[PDB]
């Protein structure tokens, strides 16, 4: 048998199959197979070809993606896609009339469009072009301009700026149609006084002078963008008069200082829910806003506000949780940290104070996935008390003590990590198992939770892997100070507990992270264990998520302390184990994991021989405001400046004398700026520490272009092999 | 027994002593001893203290340098010095009255002054501040503002812009006093349309956002700065009206296209010499400009212009040569390439055609050093036909065939490389011998060329080095195609030709370079040979200097060809010698040498195991116009674009799979932009070639800060030691 080699990883020789479907109604879904788009009937499994892979053969452009209108009458064709940040991009768009089978050729959606979306019913369109919002009532009719204030890098209507895209909304879009399609809600961001990160972009060899990229980007403590919220009635659009947006003001408790808009959820045709968060992310308010048919205005009764505070840390895992409204819009369910610090499902009634927990226990609800009049469906890590497992549950809304696990026993050896996708109104659901066995996609009907069929079982990959010496994974826990902390180890094939293997500690360790889990992965660690006989371990210490606030908030206002200390202690314990060579322990991480790796290597602990930090944070003052201040507060003498200064990699420079360090960073990293590693190397140079380095010209945080990806893993593999005296 | 170690190099354990003197008249000089300024009488050798080391103890600022006025009455004190590029800087200044022994507190020179200079006689001052020129007649009187057009990065009056500072005048100054101090001539540079190179400067940790540095910098083929020339009468300045600057325009043969002002020399009190050079640097014109008492204008008779052209290359070694005027100003001497392509001294009479060569032979004159009524003094490499030796000669003006060597036989074994400094009117001269033995400084009188006394013989260093196993240096030649090409080897102590040594080829190889010479050096190569037992070789191939145009111009319009090939062939030659291990040959270079090193590693020659390129050029379109176009013409389809494109490092990327490569660059390199290495690394990545790299944050082309310098030589030493399998 051959082994899983670096080339196998880099060339994607062993591929995981997926089953990506889009629910189109309560009983049908779209699935793209062999470039043909199909419609499936969930109950019986029969299908029809909706669009053949030949249709646009003479389109004239490579089609990047498609979006069929809700009523199936039109399809959007996305082409000329050019990526921007994590979510944003620009593209060109054509619209094809499915009824007449022809492209619409006038009043086209413009080129360089920044965002487009169908209404939730029908076929209205909203798009953003040059930072302004436009609406098309019909694909062939001229559009109506909703906003006129948009200016590059300054005013954003209907799309997010850098830090909202990355840290608040996880999306470029800041547009929200009402369930009906009647109203279009949108946010407007103002980056007027936000400072710019500037960095060079070298481009192709032919470019004589490097370009300077400039992005409004608030580092910790700097001026943040401001936000406004508006709602436009899309039924009353006039060809003669500019459209009229109604502003909805943030609560007074937010208007007293810096704040964020952090969630927008339509509750009914005439009720919108808005969540706001103070800049000190301690305090949030949910506003319920009702439409007044006579007034034409939107009002947010103060008495309806729901306030959420934390004294232990910040609000929510990364932000306040999403509300899930009942059909009538009069009550909702939301995940909330309970009195014991565990995140559970809470039932809220509008116009009543407080809430009622419907789940409890020493485990957490991960997400609320569907809600009907009879049941609420949710994913949690309760099963077998493993925080790194995930299963689907349903809870009987008329008796909260009746909770049934829908996924726990379907295939208990192969499947312990589930996610789910329900059709509209929750008639059917697709289950997606991610491990520990090969991913398995199944379809089910909710009425009695019957298994309908297997959609994808990865039998092909399974056959291929029969010919390979694959490594194994152990998931278990150690005890630090009377508490359980979980770890995982990728073990080489034919693991012999009597031998001594080198160990690489793979770290992330950011707040609410989880690197010990039951999911199946084919990655670099697979190669390291399979071919180089290296154990790759990961550990979830203080600050990790899904185990309660006592663990997650331990790190509050003190990044670079307990989570770094805990990675060190985990390695010590692994070294005790009689199968680890304590002379050959390495560490590596990317991003937050680069910071932790650097702090660990700079600790003088003597535990680690060498380490690799990829695109590390080095000083919290250099990273973005929304993320950083959530854990660290503000970098002022009045607040947390002292710990901002005590938690830099640079201050530990001298201790790097005791280790081999490889430092790697993309020069076009718009996220963790090259600046951060530039300051690390200068501190090392100033104190006479030798180290190794590699910049990646024009790569960003992901160092993800095909050639750079191959190059960085090839470079790191040489480094780790050298460090471990492996032939 | 000890060797010359890395730490000795880095920490300067063994220091070379100097004897820097400043002639202040025909028979006296200034010399600093224990920070005491002494004046010495050249004839008799007696001295006295001019300025006590204690004089300025209560000054309140650290004094960076001083400049005494020509008449001994005042001394300028430079403090708050801040370096800019190679020559430019800003500083604060104070003038101390030596007769009153008081600091002058009235009408002070402003802070952030860019350039200052006394008149050549008396005590007038011209300085530049905010890009405008000012003149003080007396140190305690208000200054007269001469120009009003100065503007940062756009209009420079009396100082040079980036490219003129670096490539044209080798100085920040663009002011020239007439011998009398009557006139002040000055250039004005206009950079309005020159593009900017932009790069990040990260600064101290405490700086939250990196700064973008922007410098007007014309890359090859881009818009160059424009230049004007003016002359002001300093004797007729008024406190009422502004100075009247008379413009002298360039010849009409220059005005037809882009051109440079390349040399300014005052011939008499009323005659200025100006040399102009076309942007295509094979055509230059010398103008002789005379003052007209009656009109106050300067007139340049078109008829007495001297024209210089080249068909095989560019004009001059790096630029048209300096004219040396006879006292009366009616004739001059200047170095000119003769009919055989050897650079010799030519005698020109103003208003007469052609010139008369007063020297000849297969060797070159390096510089004209002094001129009296009886003799012209010059440095050449005639002695023993060694192009890398330098000696002082004098030629009898009344009989050109009487040429006397003044330095050749002073100490033939210790001293073969001299420079010289003559007193005012050349009554005395200081000889400075730089090798092959320890530097030796002596004083002589011109009357009969009698040695007066030894000034510094480095006996102290000599006694220390006797305790060290020092390397020897061999200087010799190999014959390629019936031409002699010279090389040097730094050989390890107790060299044994029956042994095999690893060899490092130390490369520069730029046009008119010379890396094989008789100079004594204590450098990185000294450590490599003495401690690590590595032979460090350099070779002067096609394109090299001081050997005639056949060799120097071989590289015309073809950079990255013959000079690269010849380094490879030299390496082959070196292997065929029995004391070289051909499995351990490396190559390294900085700047142009980093370019050549990269081209060599990318040639696929198989000769070199590994190499290091520091701050290399990677393609000629990225480097500056004046230097690049001198050798390469313009990068246009009608001129030389094809060879610009065929001579990049990037196009050889695939071939780097055969070698180990270390690429190093400073991020704030204003000269060879980080961009050049950014593009090399991108090409290697794109093609799947592993290599090593190191950036140096905020270091410029010299990577010369104390900590960076130590870091880079330490890093390179590890790399060579690994590549050579050395303990
Ligand atoms: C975006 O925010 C900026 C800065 O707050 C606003 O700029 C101000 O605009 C008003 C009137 O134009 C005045 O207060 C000042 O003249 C501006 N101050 C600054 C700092 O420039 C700007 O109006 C906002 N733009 C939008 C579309 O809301
Ligand atoms: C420096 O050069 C600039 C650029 O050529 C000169 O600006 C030009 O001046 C003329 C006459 O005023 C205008 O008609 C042009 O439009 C200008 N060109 C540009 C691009 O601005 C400028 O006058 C020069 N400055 C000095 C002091 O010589
Ligand atoms: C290769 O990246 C490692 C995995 N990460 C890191 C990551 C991801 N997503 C988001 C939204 C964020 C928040 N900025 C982050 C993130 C977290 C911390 C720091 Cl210091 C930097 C970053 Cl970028 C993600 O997927
Ligand atoms: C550490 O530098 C190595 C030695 N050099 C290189 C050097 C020096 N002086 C001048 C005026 C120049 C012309 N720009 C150069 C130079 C020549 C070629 C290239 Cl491609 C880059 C450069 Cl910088 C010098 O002293
Ligand atoms: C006395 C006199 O003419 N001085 C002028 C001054 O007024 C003017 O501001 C400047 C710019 O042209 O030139 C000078
Ligand atoms: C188009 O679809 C057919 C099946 O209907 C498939 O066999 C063929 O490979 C497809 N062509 C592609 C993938 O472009
Ligand atoms: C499935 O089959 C039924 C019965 O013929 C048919 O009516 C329905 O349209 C089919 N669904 C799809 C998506 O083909
Ligand atoms: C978009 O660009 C394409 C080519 O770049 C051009 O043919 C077309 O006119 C543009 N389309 C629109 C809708 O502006
Ligand atoms: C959708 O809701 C709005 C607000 O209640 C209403 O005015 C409009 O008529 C509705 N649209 C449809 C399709 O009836
Ligand atoms: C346990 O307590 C000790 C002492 O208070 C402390 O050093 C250590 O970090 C703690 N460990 C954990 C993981 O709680
Ligand atoms: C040298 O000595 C002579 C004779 O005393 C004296 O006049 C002269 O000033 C001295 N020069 C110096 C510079 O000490
Ligand atoms: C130079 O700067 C210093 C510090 O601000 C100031 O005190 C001093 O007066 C300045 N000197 C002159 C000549 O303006
Ligand atoms: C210096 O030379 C110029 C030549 O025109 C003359 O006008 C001036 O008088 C001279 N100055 C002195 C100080 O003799
Ligand atoms: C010698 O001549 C041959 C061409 O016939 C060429 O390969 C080689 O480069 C030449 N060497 C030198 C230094 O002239």
């Amino acid at each position: 048998r051959k082994t899983y080699t670096l080339t196998d990883y880099l060339k994607n020789t062993y591929r995981l199959k997926l089953y990506s479907l889009r629910w189109i109604s309560d009983h049908e879904y779209l699935y793209k197979q062999e470039n043909n788009i199909l419609v499936f009937n969930a109950e019986y499994g029969n299908s029809s070809v909706f669009l053949e892979n030949s249709t646009f053969d003479e389109f004239g452009h490579s089609i990047n993606d498609y979006s069929i209108s809700p009523d199936g009458q039109f399809i959007l064709l996305e082409y000329n896609y050019v990526k921007q940040w994590r979510h944003s991009y620009t593209a060109s768009y054509d619209i094809y009339d499915l009824n007449k089978r022809q492209l619409i050729t006038e009043e086209r959606i413009p080129n360089n469009t920044q965002w487009v979306t169908w209404s939730p019913v029908g076929h209205k369109l909203a798009y953003v072009w040059n930072n302004d919002i436009y609406v098309k009532i019909e694909p062939n009719l001229p559009s109506y301009r909703i906003t006129w204030t948009g200016k590059e890098d300054i005013i954003y209507n209907g799309i997010t700026d850098w830090v909202y895209e990355e840290e608040v909304f996880s999306a470029y879009s800041a547009l929200w149609w009402s369930p009906n399609g009647t109203f279009l809600a949108y946010a407007q961001f103002n980056d007027t006084e936000v400072p710019l990160i500037e960095y060079s972009f070298y481009s192709d060899e032919s470019l004589q002078y490097p370009k300077t990229v400039r992005v409004p980007y608030p580092k910790a403590g700097a001026v943040n963008p401001t936000v406004k919220f508006f709602v436009v009635n899309t039924d009353s659009l006039s060809s003669v008069t500019n459209a009229t947006s109604i502003q909805i003001t943030a609560p007074a408790s937010m208007l007293i200082g810096d704040h964020y808009l952090c969630d927008v959820t339509w509750a009914t045709q005439e009720r919108i829910s808005l969540q706001w968060l103070r800049r000190i992310q301690n305090y949030s308010v949910m506003d319920i806003c009702d439409y007044d048919e006579s007034s034409g205005r939107w009002n947010c009764l103060v008495a309806r506000q729901h306030i959420e505070m934390s004294t232990t840390g910040w609000v929510g895992r990364f932000r306040p949780s999403e509300p899930h409204f009942t059909l009538d819009g009069n009550s909702f369910y939301k995940i909330i940290s309970n009195e014991e610090g565990y995140r559970h499902i809470c039932y809220f009634q509008i116009d009543k104070k407080d809430c009622t927990f419907i789940t409890k226990g020493t485990w957490e609800v991960i997400g609320i996935e569907a809600l009907t009049s009879d049941y609420l469906y949710y994913i949690s890590n309760e099963y077998k008390g493993m925080p790194g497992g995930r299963n689907l549950y349903k809870i009987q809304l008329s008796d909260y003590t009746k909770v049934t696990c829908l996924s726990c026993e379907l295939n208990p050896e192969r499947c312990q990590y589930y996610s789910v996708s329900f059709s509209k109104e929750a008639k059917y659901y697709q289950l997606r198992c991610s491990g520990p066995g090969l991913p398995l996609y199944t379809l089910h009907s909710s009425v009695n939770d019957k298994g309908l069929r297997v959609l994808e079982d990865n039998s092909a990959l399974d056959k291929m892997l029969q010919n390979v010496q694959m490594p194994s994974k152990k998931l278990d826990f150690i005890i630090l100070n009377e508490t359980k902390f979980w770890y995982q180890m990728i073990l080489p094939p034919h693991f012999d507990k009597s031998k001594k293997y080198p160990l690489l500690l793979d770290v992330y360790a950011g707040p609410c992270s989880q690197k010990a889990d039951t999911v199946f992965r084919l990655n670099w660690a697979t190669y390291l264990a399979s071919t180089e006989n290296i154990i790759v371990a990961s550990f979830d210490g203080r600050g990790s998520g899904y185990q309660g606030d006592k663990i997650m908030h331990a790190i509050n206002r003190r990044l670079g302390t307990f989570e770094v200390e805990d990675q060190i202690e985990a390695a010590r314990q692994f070294s005790k184990m009689g199968f680890v060579d304590n002379k050959r322990i390495a560490i590596w991480g990317w991003s937050y994991g680069g910071y932790v790796t650097s702090m660990v290597l700079g600790s003088g602990s003597g535990v680690f021989k060498c380490g690799i930090a990829v695109a590390p944070v080095s000083r919290w003052e250099y990273y973005d405001s929304v993320y950083t201040e959530r854990y660290m507060g503000l970098p002022t003498p009045e607040d947390n400046l002292d710990h901002y200064r005590n938690s830099t990699v640079m201050s530990r420079a001298e201790n790097f004398k005791q280790v081999e360090y490889l430092l790697i960073h993309g020069t076009a990293d718009d996220n963790v700026h090259f600046q951060q590693s530039a300051q690390i190397s200068k501190a090392l140079v100033d104190v006479g520490v030798d180290f190794q380095a590699m910049w990646y010209t024009d790569e960003d945080h992901g160092i993800a272009s095909s050639t750079a990806h191959q190059h960085i893993y090839t470079h790191m593999s040489h480094f780790i092999k050298q460090c471990f005296s492996l032939p």
